[PDB]
């Protein structure tokens, strides 16, 4: 629960299995400079959650050429997704595109 607004990260494109399987995180705004940009949760993931080795995960500021990621539920790059100073109720959502099938 955040005061202001509150986001959603989640993982989907299989991109779990790099994280032993936990897809869903929560992250509630602070409601004042709001620091928890994509780019900081990427990295908050990365260093803490990243069970494999990164280089099969994207890169540290946004996503990799190979996960893409949804912003709320809209195209990540076209929204401004690494420095988004967040939405409210954003699905912020990892789908790598590396293994569609």
């Amino acid at each position: 629960s955040a005061a202001p607004l509150c986001v959603k990260v989640e993982f989907g494109g299989g991109a779990e299995l790099l994280f032993d399987g936990v897809k869903k995180h929560q992250v509630a705004l602070p409601g004042q400079e709001e620091p928890w940009d994509i780019r900081n949760l990427l990295v908050w993931i990365k260093k803490n959650l990243l069970k494999e080795r990164p280089e099969l995960f994207i890169q540290g500021d946004s996503v990799r050429p190979g996960i893409l990621v949804l912003i709320n539920d809209a195209d990540w790059e076209l929204l401004g997704e690494l420095d988004y100073q967040l939405q409210d109720q954003d699905s912020i959502l990892f789908i790598s595109t590396l293994h569609g099938g």
